[PDB]
């Protein structure tokens, strides 16, 4: 397997459990610090980066009845410059660019209660699926499916409804959609973090996912793997392998990765394109900090880069 090693440039630093780097509509960097703790109780934070300076500015610091939160991942939607999160603490929630936020959901379309989500995904339908490694959300006790089988998926349409798709995952993370070359969504990528494992369903419709498969292998015997993903713009997937001091490239139909990215650090967690560019935003635990580098292409158009009404 061929492996190419990158410059990758330091971007901003200090960001307890650095995760869930996004670009909104205006261009704006920004991403999570998951970890960031008051008396050793969860206090997350949603911060906004200045690509030029490398300055931090926390915009929102979310609480729900004194729970704080503990997001972990982000997409932006694309009918309102607003940023939709996933919290392991608090499920989803959408944030807006002036720290302002509401929880999405404290049980799902079947009445059950939500669990604590860690990564989502926009199809170009305008679903957002997610991955929910957690177990239920505050004011409930904070659980992981690391070692038992209880994590699970969501996704949430676009007509308002929680929808748990698939669960018994063992730490579900990140997650991605495969798109047909003219837009249609068909296959859903599910990170399963310790079993080295990449799996996916062929998408049927909004909230409907069939035949679970085993897509691809994660590897390594470290502690850790498949972290965050995304797609570049010939589908080629970019996961992020959590201990392996790289970042793995699949080809469309998955099985073993085709190529590696050897990172200046043993613990990526996620990237992000930067969009109209070639340029990846990496997150990392090893140093808790942000980096970017070069790809050999640009990323795959996020659903908040596509226009609602155009006409093609
Ligand atoms: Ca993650
Ligand atoms: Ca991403």
């Amino acid at each position: 397997i061929p492996v190419i090693e990158p410059l990758f440039t330091k971007v901003t630093e200090d960001i307890p459990g650095a995760e869930g780097p996004v670009f909104d509509k205006n261009g704006d960097f920004y991403i999570v610090a998951p970890e960031v703790e008051v008396n050793g109780k969860p206090a997350g934070e949603i911060l906004r980066i200045d690509l030029k300076t490398g300055k931090k500015t926390v915009i929102c610091k979310p609480e729900v009845n004194g729970y704080g939160g503990i997001p972990a991942g982000c997409q932006c939607d694309r009918d309102a410059n607003q940023l939709f999160v996933a919290d392991m603490r608090l499920g989803l929630l959408v944030v807006q660019t002036d720290g302002t936020f509401e929880e999405i959901a404290k049980k799902d379309s079947e009445g059950r209660r939500m669990q604590g989500c860690n990564d989502c995904a926009f199809d170009y339908e305008g679903n957002l699926w997610i991955t929910a490694p957690a177990g239920e959300v505050a004011p409930a006790d904070y659980t992981r499916s690391m070692q038992e089988k209880f994590g699970s998926i969501y996704c949430f349409t676009t007509d308002g409804q929680m929808i748990q798709v698939d669960t018994a995952f063992q730490f579900p993370d990140g997650i991605a959609v495969r798109h047909m070359n003219d837009g249609r969504p068909y296959q859903l990528i599910v990170a399963e973090t310790p079993t080295k494992k990449l799996w996916s369903y062929d998408i049927k419709g909004p909230a409907k996912i069939e035949n679970k498969k085993v897509w691809g292998h994660i590897p390594g015997t470290h502690e850790g793997g498949a972290n965050g993903m995304d797609f570049d713009e010939d589908n080629n997937l970019l996961v992020a392998n959590w201990g392996s001091s790289h970042i793995e490239v699949f080809g469309p139909d998955g099985g073993q990765p085709k190529m590696r990215i050897r990172c200046p650090f043993e613990k990526p967690s996620n990237l992000h394109f930067k969009p109209q560019t070639k340029t990846i935003f990496v997150t990392e635990h090893e140093n808790n900090a942000v980096w970017k580098f070069e790809w050999q292409r640009n990323g795959k158009k996020q659903y908040c880069e596509t226009l609602k009404f155009g006409i093609f």
